[PDB]
Order: C-alpha cells, then sequence, then structure tokens
C-alpha cells in the first residue's frame, strides 16, 4: 500500500512460525529482531546503532512473510527495543521511498 | 523523486548555513544530527536507540532545507554516527513509502 509517515510504519511479519509486528526502516541496512526462537545455526556479530553496539546472532536464509509477501534473507536476532525491517529485506518486497 | 533502497537513501540538507548529508530514516521519530554549531538555545534530552541511549540537545523551529524543500522543526544534535532525518521532518516534505 502506500504508507504515510504520520504514524510509525508498522507491519505484521510471520517468521519461524510466529507472528510479530515490525517497523519498516529505511535507515537500517539489516533486519534486527528482538530475541526469538529460531531453529538453527547462526554466527555472532556486532552492529552499532545510535547508542553503542549490540552483539546479535545472525541467521542467514530465514523466510519472513512481511505483510503478505515472502522473502528469504539474513536476519539478526538480539537485544533491540523494537523489531526493524532493514533494507536487505525492503528491497525484496519492492519498497520504494517517494517524495 | 522515487528512491529505491538498494543503497542508503541519502539526501543533501542545508542547515544553519552548512551543507550536510543525511539518511532518510522511516524508523526514527525525530531528526538527530551529529554535533555542529547551531544558534538559539536548547534543551537537554535523551533518546534511546540500538546500543542504548544518548543525551542530545533539542532545538525547535529550526529551518532545514532537504533537497529543495524547506521544513521547520525540532532537530536533536548530539552523538549520532550519522545524520538521520526522521518522521517529524519526513511528513513535512511529503515523503511516503510504497510497496
Ligand atoms: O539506532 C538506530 N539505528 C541503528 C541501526 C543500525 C543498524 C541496523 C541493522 O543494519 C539497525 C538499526 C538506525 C539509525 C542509524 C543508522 C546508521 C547508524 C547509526 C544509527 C535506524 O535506522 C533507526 O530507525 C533506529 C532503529 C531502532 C528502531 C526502533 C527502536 C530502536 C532502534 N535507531 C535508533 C534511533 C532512535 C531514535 C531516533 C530519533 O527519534 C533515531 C534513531
Amino acid at each position: 500500500p502506500q504508507v504515510t509517515l504520520w504514524q510509525r510504519p508498522l507491519v505484521t511479519i510471520k517468521i519461524g512460525g510466529q507472528l510479530k509486528e515490525a517497523l519498516l526502516d529505511t535507515g537500517a541496512d539489516d533486519t534486527v529482531l528482538e530475541e526469538m526462537s529460531l531453529p538453527g545455526r547462526w554466527k555472532p556479530k556486532m552492529i552499532g546503532g545510535i547508542g553503542g553496539f549490540i552483539k546479535v546472532r545472525q541467521y542467514d536464509q530465514i523466510l519472513i512473510e512481511i505483510c503478505g509477501h515472502k522473502a528469504i534473507g539474513t536476519v539478526l536476532v538480539g537485544p533491540t527495543p523494537f523489531n526493524v525491517i532493514g533494507r536487505n529485506l525492503l528491497t525484496q518486497i519492492g519498497c520504494t521511498l517517494n517524495f
């Protein structure tokens, strides 16, 4: 749909059998989810944000359904205050900025 | 214009007589700029991010021009690694997202 930005742009995702809400986030390069059960292998890493760095686990190749579109990608799981969908998935879903 | 998200969506801003680049960031409610000299006076404020929180100072009713577009609003100046344009200014330049 279009999304105006008068409100936080939130979306429903399904990942790992579970339903969550997530913020559409053009300023983020990667997707970062609050701590969640995912099956599998993962490799740790750090990301920095505004505020310092977190240590996060990266899982590659995770299927997310976002709104109702499907994507496979890397997601990072860690101590974020909100789930963010970053540009690595935004580009799969077809998301564009318009002004 | 329309901006796809294969690369970081940067724009040039003009703010307080200085030219800078910033990320159009849908995830951020407000605009946070790296430290720079701005006139007026300000209030101490604290925002949270990934990583944690920073003390910023808030200036309100500053004019910023983002592409050719003027907007006036609150800008937080402080320890961000990257100048971030958030939703408070994005709505004024008529930015939407679309998928
Ligand atoms: O740290 C934030 N990252 C950091 C970030 C970096 C990398 C990834 C994964 O690759 C994910 C998130 C982004 C801004 C930023 C970009 C580049 C360098 C440094 C910072 C993001 O784009 C912004 O949306 C929120 C993400 C967020 C969303 C909801 C809740 C917490 C964090 N933030 C924090 C932020 C908070 C408030 C304001 C102003 O109100 C601005 C930014």
